């Protein structure tokens, strides 16, 4: 009776008898190129000369990629605050896609979104083409100077956002919009946005979030609210 | 100096001291949705809040897939039977792409020179090639099917690799019934690294611009069988 040689990378490999029905060994070969990079991928299974249906997914034409950036100056403040421990990756997979943030089966897309104020960055870009895929999103840490000032904080109207609390900042790269988030117990930001954030906003990460936008240095100041 | 934590999935995690001029800790995370799958990744780690330059890829455009499979029905005969060990995986980078003839490797600078957008497939009677080209974020999300999950289309092609004395003789040569849009007979000859031969079932892509065998000579027909040896 047939054994193959089972084995991909990142996997238990072993010698291992097919199951009935399964009468031929496979070494699968994916080479993939994009962006410069070739990668090169083996796999050793058991397989089947049968023909055997399959479903065909929803080709959705989209890829969303989200960034968030958290930064202090004290130390040790990147850690996490948390009891437990932190993710630092996840797989997720929705399987209506191979049939039988949002969820559509059976949004504002495509652009980019930005906001940020001293210590606080999300960008957001959403894609139907290759070249926009093939972008890179660029951190705070790249982005120079706009022109631009804005008034930055996070937090209640007297723990995050008080006339101590709340400080001009220089304003970087597409955000050159000055903005004001409302949301939820009550719940506010300030920093910079680029206009498409002030149409479309996404964010912290409140409820009835309320947005306002202005285009001129310091308009987003809390006595003009 | 200020010291904080440096830690990633498969990296060193640690807090350290960090270098002079870093006067923030950080914290990035990175979701990311396609294709019906929703993956994030965080990264703590040192930076800076000086604006300091970095320089942007040539976005290419052009995402190549491709598949290649080979069957056997003897026992332990996926065994690649060489002394030394077999590569899973490798990961190639083009350092120039980073602002820093081809074919299908390539050349930024003998360039942008593929004939490519589209789907090129081949099968015989053990082997499958498959080399999708894309364009649009539409075709990427589009699987490659095995063979396995392909229905025969109606044509019926020879099918052999290897010399015109081992592998490619009159002996070695065998119908078999393509699958899949694999509605053209074909035969290649090539070299390998002598004289090499190839027939199977391939796609009308497949004839008129497609690779993967040195100096490639091909020819393709689409009356069942046409592409049996002593009709060249
Ligand atoms: C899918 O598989 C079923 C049974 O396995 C078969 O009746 C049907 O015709 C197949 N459809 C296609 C398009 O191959
Ligand atoms: C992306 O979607 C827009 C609609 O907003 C459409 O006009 C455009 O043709 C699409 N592009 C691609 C490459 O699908
Ligand atoms: C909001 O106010 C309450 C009480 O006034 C306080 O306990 C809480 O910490 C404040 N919110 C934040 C984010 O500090
Ligand atoms: C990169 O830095 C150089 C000098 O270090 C500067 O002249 C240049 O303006 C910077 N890049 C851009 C895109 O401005
Ligand atoms: C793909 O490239 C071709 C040029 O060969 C062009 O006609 C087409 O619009 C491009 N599609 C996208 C989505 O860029
Ligand atoms: C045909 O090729 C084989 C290798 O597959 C080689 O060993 C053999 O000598 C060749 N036959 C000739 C040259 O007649």
């Amino acid at each position: 009776s047939l054994r193959c040689m089972q084995c991909k990378t990142n996997g238990d490999c072993r010698v291992e008898e097919c199951a009935l029905g399964q009468d031929l060994c496979r070494t699968t070969i994916v080479r993939l190129w994009e962006e410069g990079e070739e990668l090169e991928l083996v796999e050793k299974s058991c397989t089947h000369s049968e023909k055997t249906n399959r479903t065909l997914s929803y080709r959705t034409g989209l890829k969303i990629t989200s960034l968030t950036e958290v930064v202090c100056g004290l130390d040790l403040c990147n850690q996490g605050n948390s009891g437990r421990a932190v993710t630092y990756s996840r797989s997720r997979y929705l399987e209506c896609i191979s049939c039988g943030p949002e969820e559509q089966c059976l949004p504002g897309c495509p652009g980019s979104n930005g906001f940020h104020n001293n210590d606080t960055f999300h960008f957001l870009k959403c894609c139907n083409t290759t070249k926009c895929n093939e972008g890179p999103i660029l951190e705070l840490e790249n982005l120079p100077q706009n022109g631009r000032q804005c008034y930055s904080c996070k937090g209640n109207s007297t723990h995050g956002c008080s006339s101590e609390e709340t400080f001009l900042i220089d304003c970087r790269g597409p955000m050159n919009q000055c903005l004001v988030a409302t949301g939820t117990q009550s719940y506010m930001v300030r920093g910079c946005a680029t206009a498409s954030m002030c149409q479309h906003a996404h964010l912290f990460s409140m409820n009835h979030i309320d947005v306002s936008c202005c285009t001129k240095s310091g308009c987003n100041h809390p006595d003009l609210d």
